[PDB]
């Protein structure tokens, strides 16, 4: 089943964050490894101490990427030429991560914050989803 759920922290307990692989690879491939119109997608660099259980992404001086998405509960989608500020749909801590694969995306995985009170703000690192 491509349908999964992140392991973010609400108020001390880990809660399953609605996240489908289908959309995850769709948003990553859709956004591609090219940004500049607005701000998204963004270049990911070894910083969140993430490995994604992969040798390619595990790399330190590698070239990854990150893009926002709307889970099932949301009723919108992220645009191309729309920054997080202009974005109307709503805030989303969950971002799809993918390697540059020399001009390709391998949906390395989707990450999220560990501080989702109500507005899914997030302060801690970006824990990978499962």
């Amino acid at each position: 089943a491509p349908i999964v759920t992140c392991r973010p922290k609400l108020d001390g307990r880990e809660k399953p964050f609605k996240v489908d692989v289908a959309t995850a690879q769709a948003q990553a491939r859709k956004a591609g490894l090219t940004t500049g119109k607005s701000g998204d997608p963004h270049r990911y660099f070894a910083g969140d101490h993430i490995r994604w259980g992969v040798n390619n992404c595990d790399k330190a001086d590698a070239i990854l990427w990150e893009y926002p998405i709307y889970w099932v509960g949301k009723n919108a989608e992220w645009a191309k030429d729309v920054k997080t500020s202009q974005q109307k749909g709503g805030p989303t801590p969950i971002r799809v991560v993918y390697a540059n694969s020399r001009g390709a995306v391998q949906y390395c995985g989707v990450m999220t914050h560990s501080k989702v009170d109500k507005n899914n703000q997030g302060k801690e690192f970006f824990e990978k989803c499962d």
